[PDB]
């Protein structure tokens, strides 16, 4: 709850959330991935008028992370404006979080900076992925 | 849910992969949703040549079951063609079948007929969903 | 474009299918139905998500519906919703979906009143890109 | 001889092309965003085992500029390795575009560096907007 990548990730994520993009559902998110190497890439949700077209912040991260040359994931926290629950990625966010492993954590806050972790693979178990289209060998 | 329910249900799952439109991954994939009333609703994936745009056979079935005026889902099953797996639901599926609910049934079959059952909750913990918009 | 029956027929379809939306965040009811080579007609409604990006439009749900069912020849498509002063038009996803099967077919864009303009998929998807790119 | 910030545009967008993560259809794409001040967002497609998870470089890009802050868009280019046709973009990309304008330019373009270029508007004719959502009408 203390260790500094932790603040780190904690911080960023509150952050990014000023930067949301959400006219139609009034509900900002922000999203703080943290790297192997210590770098951390922000995001926030950006929608759509048609609401299909809109992005999650996990993924705004995510994306910016893997268009830089990024893809060592250790961490991952999100942050809402929902005091009293923990802000839980979404199951389309946590396909792409797995499309690049299964071993990374994942920080689930409340504005109060308390939160719960868990695994992507506790988040997405006996989960689809490269393997069901034979792409790992 | 009833043994007479599940086979026609994890037939249903099998045929509906017929009709996949997947020229892109060659990889077909049925899916056939069960209703609290008994009435059965299938899909397939059907892809695009922009990848992102194409849709899986489970929110084909789930689609189409609620356009017709079902909300009500007991289970849905899964086929494919991969044979050294069950088949299980992509995370964006799993959010869509929790919409509707997290009590549910989803079977994860093999093309030899075996398969894993799970509910939505334990294929999905810790799940955002409608509440989080709420009050 | 098609004949003023057909026509008839999708309005009603697409009116009929808006009834059965799912949209409790926007609260904004969009209704579809196409109608396929052999004559027969599939509607099709938005399906909404807490996750605003897990939602589908009801083009696609209609268009869906067709092809689980093995139908890939469309004709005509036509769209409803309760926006009095605005045609409604297709989203840019619906528009490549409804690409991938064709250019040549009809969009009809209609007002609750029945009013509606027409256009191609061709004209509302310009230098499209499509299955040919790869 | 392109203007300056055409030539900046096209070369971006050709470089983003190398981070692609694009296994399932070896078909990178690379994307260059300019801004009315002058910055330039880069982005490519990022696939998933799960096809309709992916991302596309347009997307990707936009979605990195809004994430810091940008929303004023000038022109985008679109880059791939298809020879003989100008890779244009997806329906869902114009439509994630013409959320923040219609008059703004796309450059659609092929390896050896030529172009055509159309605006919004004109790659998305009579669209859905914001517009229609705006409870007041
Ligand atoms: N012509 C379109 C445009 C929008 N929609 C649906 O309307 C809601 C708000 O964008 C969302 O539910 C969106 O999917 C639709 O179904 N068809
Ligand atoms: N953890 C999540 C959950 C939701 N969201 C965004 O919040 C809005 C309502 O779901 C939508 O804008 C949706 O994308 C998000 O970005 N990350
Ligand atoms: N102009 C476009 C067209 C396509 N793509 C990407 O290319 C792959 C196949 O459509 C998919 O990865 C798709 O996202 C893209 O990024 N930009
Ligand atoms: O949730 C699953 C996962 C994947 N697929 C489909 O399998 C193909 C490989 O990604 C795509 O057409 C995809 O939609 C399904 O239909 N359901
Ligand atoms: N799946
Ligand atoms: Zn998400
Ligand atoms: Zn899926
Ligand atoms: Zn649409
Ligand atoms: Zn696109």
């Amino acid at each position: 709850v203390e260790p500094e990548h932790v603040q780190r990730l904690l911080l960023s994520s509150r952050e990014a959330k000023k930067s949301a993009y959400c006219p139609y559902s009034r509900f900002p998110v922000g999203a703080a991935l943290l790297t192997g190497d210590g770098r951390i890439f922000s995001g926030c949700n950006i929608e759509n008028a048609c609401y299909p077209l809109g992005v999650c912040a996990e993924r705004t991260a995510i994306q910016k992370a893997i268009s830089e040359g990024y893809k060592d994931f250790r961490a991952i926290a999100i942050s809402s404006d929902l005091q009293e629950e923990f802000i839980s990625p979404c199951g389309a966010c946590r396909q792409v979080m797995r499309e690049f492993g299964t071993d990374w954590a994942v920080y689930m806050t409340k504005p109060d900076g308390t939160f719960v972790v868990r695994t992507v693979q506790e988040l997405l178990p006996a989960s689809f992925g490269p393997e069901d289209l034979q792409k790992i060998q």
